């Protein structure tokens, strides 16, 4: 009788969160997965709720279309699956193709094999909306209207440089498909920057450590005699990604529409001060920098107006999110 939605990447560190949401909201969830065994060990932590389907490689047309002939009941696809990493020998093998043509090829699928889905949201990215060193400027002002000007030769250069094309040229070949295609369904993207906070299971922090939330894990490797990081950007809570999904296909506002999702800034000395003043007990094994010697207020506050109106919600401050991640890995 209830709606099933469908998750593509359901391994994934967002995409756990967003199944734990979606499932406690009475939704039932069917996930893709690289393989069977990824397939396994996510239906005993999530029940029976939760069906999935193994779909080993985006980059092929028609991937999605046997998994998805498979389960008629899905009305809702969450596209978050995507290369998350700097770090390979092809950039463009390993990052641009799988992120712009597994896009490419999903939306298809869903037009082909899956006309009652009514909603698609495409999990993209800040890096979708800049460049490396706007980012970290303190006179640029992003909002939903925001592009990336990197160029796709640029892009293919080097491993950060192609996961900044393959977020900008995967979400574009959404939107061109929207408007070429015309399919039944209406598209939202979700453009979230760095995302940290606590795994949705406890069982699943041992591996795969993902990028985003290692920034903050890594802290706890440090010992006293370390530099303070110099990893610095703007944060989002990784719950809050997955409220803003949620309001991404049930808000009728929500159709067609980026929504960018960014909170507060931070450098290395937040995390430090942080860590230090709510771990105590960690306290001598760690650096101390020069604490509160951080300051943003010369940086123009991004326009995020727009999604904050249709989200309708209070994000997660940066103490918190960072508080319960490292809760949990010492638990
Ligand atoms: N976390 C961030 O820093 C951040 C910020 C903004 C936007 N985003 C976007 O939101 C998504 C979720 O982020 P995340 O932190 O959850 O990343 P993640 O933990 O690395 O999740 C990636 C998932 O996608 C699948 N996948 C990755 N590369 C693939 C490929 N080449 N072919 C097929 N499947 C592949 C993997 O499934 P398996 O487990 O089966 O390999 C993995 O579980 C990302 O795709 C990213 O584009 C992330």
């Amino acid at each position: 009788m209830t709606t099933s939605v469908f998750v593509s990447g359901a391994t994934g560190y967002l995409a756990q969160q967003i199944i734990a949401l979606v499932l406690s909201k009475g939704y039932k969830v069917v996930g893709s997965v690289r393989s069977e065994e990824k397939g396994a060990n996510l239906k005993k932590l999530y029940g029976d709720d939760f069906s999935y389907e193994v779909v080993k490689v985006l980059e092929q047309k028609g991937a999605f279309d046997e998994a998805l002939k498979k389960h008629p009941e899905v009305t809702i696809f969450l596209h978050t699956a995507s290369p998350v990493t700097f770090e390979v020998e092809d950039t463009e093998k390993e990052i641009l193709i799988p992120a712009i043509n597994g896009t490419k090829y999903v939306l298809q699928s869903i037009k082909d094999v899956a006309p009652q889905i009514t909603r698609v949201v495409y999990t993209s990215s800040v890096v979708a909306m800049s460049v490396p060193e706007e980012l970290g400027s303190p006179d640029v002002v992003l909002s939903e209207a925001s592009w990336s000007s990197l160029s796709y030769e640029q892009s293919k250069t080097h491993g950060v440089l192609a996961y900044f094309g393959s977020k900008q040229f995967a979400e574009r070949a959404a939107w061109e498909f929207v408007e070429q295609e015309k399919p039944n369904f209406a598209l939202s993207t979700v453009n979230p920057v760095y995302i940290f906070g606590p795994q949705a299971k406890d069982e699943e922090v041992k591996g795969t450590l993902n990028l985003s939330a290692e920034m903050v894990n890594s802290v706890l490797k440090l010992n006293k005699d370390d530099d303070v990081p110099a990893t610095t950007g703007t944060f989002i809570d990784v719950r809050d990604v997955a409220k803003a999904h949620l309001a991404a296909f049930e808000k009728d506002e929500a159709k067609g529409e980026r929504l960018l999702l960014s909170n507060t800034r931070f450098n290395g000395q937040t995390l430090l001060d942080v860590v230090r003043k709510n771990f105590p007990q960690l306290a001598d094994k760690l650096p101390v920098g020069k604490p509160h010697s951080d300051d943003f207020s010369a940086f123009k506050e991004w326009n995020d107006k727009k999604t904050k109106k249709i989200l309708g919600f209070e994000y997660f401050d940066f103490e918190t999110s960072v508080v319960d991640s490292i809760k949990q890995v010492l638990k």
